[PDB]
């Protein structure tokens, strides 16, 4: 559905902007934040689904 840039943004230590996203990775996220860094730990196989509790 979107395209996200973060070629090695591993910082899973973001707290403030809160953003439901409902990840493929089955479950919300707290923001894009936690979605790039879920990504680096996912080995890339990790994304995005429809932003909003799943």
């Amino acid at each position: 559905a979107v395209s996200v840039d973060c070629s090695e943004y591993p910082k899973c230590a973001c707290t403030m902007e809160y953003r439901p996203l409902c990840g493929s990775d089955n479950k919300t996220y707290g923001n894009k934040c936690n979605f790039c860094c879920a990504v680096v730990e996912s080995n890339g196989t990790l994304t995005l689904s429809h932003f909003g509790k799943c």
